C-alpha cells in the first residue's frame, strides 16, 4: 500500500522537525547533527514508494514487453543494499568510540528525544508488493534498535558518570581531556577539589552499536539473497529441471528436448521455453497440449514449445536443431 | 581481467599500511581515522572481483539454466549503488564543515600522504566484463578527485592560515575556539601577543567536496541507468517492437502474432519468444525458417516461435491462443 509508506514518511519528517527544534532550543550544535542523519531513513521510504507506482503498470508497453512487473523485486534489492552498506558505516563509526570516546554532555535531553524517536519507530514498525514490505520493515527495525541503544545508554549515563565538578577546572584521567589537561599542565596553581567517575560505562555504547550491526546484517541477508537470485534468471526453488526433462521425454510423440530455459519473472509468474522434436507433423496439436499439461503440473504456466520437424536424413545434428543460424547465437 | 583488480587491490592495501605507519609515527590519532576509511575503497574492488569468477561459468547448470552470464551486469549495479550511496555521505559530511569547521593541524604531513595517495590512484586509474570496468573506474576516479582536493587544500593552508602563535594562549576569533576561549575568559591576565589569520581559506575544502560530489553523481548515473534497465527485462535500445510485429505479419503463411516477449540477457545475447498462428500444418518448417530469418535481421538470435495450429471453428478467441490454461497464467 502507498498509504502506509506515506504515513510513515510523514512521521519521520515530523520527528526530524522535532529534533531540529530541540537542537536549537538547547543551543547544542552537537545534536543538530542527527537531523541530518535521518535523511538516510527517509531515502529507504522514498525508494520503496517509487517502486509502488511501478509494479502496477503491469501492461505490455513498447518499452518493456513484460511490463514493469519486476520493479517490485528490484526495489527490495536497492533497499537491502543501502541498509547493508549503511550498516557497515555504523560498524566503522563504532570503532571511533573505542579510540577517542566522546561525552554525552546533556543526558536528560538525549533521553527525551531518544524516547520520542523510539516511540515513533515502534509505531513505524507496528504499521507493517511482497519484498518491499520486507525491504522497509528491516529498515525501520534498524533505527528502532538504534533508539533502544540511545535509551539504555543515556539511562545509565546520568546514573553512573561523574565528570568535571568544580566549574571548568578539574582533571579527567579517563580520556585525553583537551582543555582540562592543557590549562592544568600549563598552569600549576594547586586548585580546588576534583573527582573521577567510572569508565566501564564510557564504552557502554559502541558495544551496543556492534550488537545492533550484527543483528541487522543477519536479518537482512536472506532478503538480499532472494532478490539477487530472482534477478539472475535462476530457476526458482520449487522446480527441479531434471524432473521436467525426464517428464518431457516420457511423453509420447517426442524424442529430444533442446534448450530448456526456465526462470522467474516476479513472485510467481514463472516462464518456460523449450524447443522439442516431434516426429509426425500432423498430430502436433495433441502433443503440444500434452506438453502444456506436463508443464502446468509443475507450477510453470507461461510456456513456449517450438516443435522442430525432422527433414530427410537430418537426425544427426543437434547443434542445428534442424533450425539454427550459422555460428553465434 | 582478474590481474588488474588484483594489482589494484594490492596497491590500496599498500597505501593503507603506509597511512597507519604515518599516523603512528607522527602520534596524531586524528589521522588514523582514514586508514579505516579506505576499507570503503577495497570493497568496490572485492565485489567486482567476485563478479569476475562468475561471468565465466557460462554453462547451463541445474541451478540456473542460462548460467551466470548475468552476474557481470549485476556486479556493476551493486557498485554503482554503493558509490552513489557513499557519495551522498560525503555531501552530508561536507555540511559539517560549514557549521563547525575543524583545523588541519599538521599540513606538511597531510600534503605528504595526500600526494602519495594521489599518485597511487593515478596509477589505479591509468591501469584501466564491460560494465565492471566502468563500475570500478568510476570508483577510483572518486578517490582520485578526493586526493586532488587534499593537495589543493593542504597546499594553500600552510601558505595562508596563521592560527595560535604564542604557545597555547591566544584568541581564535574565526571559530568557537574550545580551550582558548574557555581559559581566556575564565582568567583575565592581560597576556602576551596574539594574531588572527584569514577565514576565506577555512572553508576552501567543503566547497571542493561539494564539487567532487556533483562530479561523481553525474559520471555514475548513466551506468546505473543501463544496469537497472538490463535487469528489468526491458527491450534493448536497438530493437523496435512495432517493426518486428509489422514484419512478422508481413511474412506469408501467418496471420496473428500472440505474446511477443523480447529482452536482453547480458551484453548482446538477446532472446525472443513468440507464439504465432500458421494456417496449413504441413508447410510449417518453411514458415519457421522465414520467421527465424526475420528475427536474425534485427540483432535477435535466440528465438522460440511456437505455432498454434487452428482447429475447426476456433478462429474467434485470442485469449485461448487455441492453446491456454484456464484463467491465471
Ligand atoms: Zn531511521
Ligand atoms: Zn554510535
Ligand atoms: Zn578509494
Ligand atoms: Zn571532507
Amino acid at each position: 500500500n502507498r498509504g502506509r509508506l506515506l504515513c510513515m514518511l510523514a512521521l519521520t519528517f515530523m520527528f526530524m522537525v522535532l529534533e531540529v527544534v530541540v537542537s536549537r532550543v538547547t543551543s547544542s550544535l552537537a545534536m543538530l547533527s542527527d537531523s541530518f542523519h535521518m535523511l538516510s531513513d527517509v531515502l529507504a521510504l522514498v525508494v520503496a514508494l517509487v517502486a509502488e507506482r511501478f509494479a502496477r503498470r503491469t501492461h505490455a508497453t513498447q518499452k518493456n514487453t513484460f511490463g514493469w512487473i519486476r520493479a517490485e523485486v528490484m526495489g527490495a534489492l536497492v533497499n537491502a543494499i543501502f541498509l547493508t552498506g549503511l550498516c557497515f558505516a555504523i560498524l566503522l563509526e563504532a570503532i571511533e568510540r573505542f579510540i577517542e570516546p566522546h561525552e554525552m554532555q546533556q543526558p536528560l535531553v538525549v533521553l527525551g528525544v531518544g524516547v520520542a524517536g523510539l516511540l515513533v519507530n515502534v509505531l513505524g514498525l507496528c504499521l507493517f508488493g511482497q519484498l518491499n514490505m520486507r525491504g522497509v520493515f528491516l529498515h525501520v527495525l534498524g533505527d528502532a534498535l538504534g533508539s533502544v541503544i540511545v535509551v539504555v545508554n543515556a539511562l545509565v549515563f546520568y546514573f553512573s558518570w561523574k565528570g568535571c565538578s568544580e566549574g571548568d577546572f578539574c582533571v579527567n584521567p579517563c580520556f585525553p581531556d583537551p582543555c582540562k589537561a592543557f590549562v592544568e599542565i600549563i598552569n600549576s596553581t594547586h586548585a580546588s577539589v576534583y573527582e573521577a567517575g567510572p569508565c566501564w560505562v564510557l564504552y557502554l555504547d559502541p558495544t551496543l552499536c556492534v550488537v545492533m550491526v550484527c543483528i541487522l546484517l543477519y536479518t537482512t541477508y536472506p532478503l538480499l539473497k532472494e532478490s539477487a537470485l530472482i534477478l539472475l534468471q535462476t530457476v526458482p526453488k520449487q522446480i527441479d529441471i531434471r524432473n521436467l526433462i525426464k517428464e518431457l521425454r516420457n511423453v509420447e510423440g517426442v524424442e529430444e528436448v533442446h534448450e530448456l530455459h526456465v526462470w522467474q519473472l516476479a513472485g510467481s509468474r514463472i516462464i518456460a521455453t523449450a524447443h522439442i522434436k516431434c516426429e509426425d507433423p500432423t498430430s502436433y496439436m495433441e502433443v503440444a497440449k500434452t506438453i502444456k499439461d506436463v508443464f502446468h503440473n509443475h507450477g510453470i504456466h507461461a510456456t513456449t514449445i517450438q516443435p522442430e520437424f525432422a527433414s530427410v536424413g537430418s537426425k544427426s545434428s543437434v547443434v542445428p536443431c534442424e533450425l539454427a543460424c550459422r555460428t553465434q547465437c
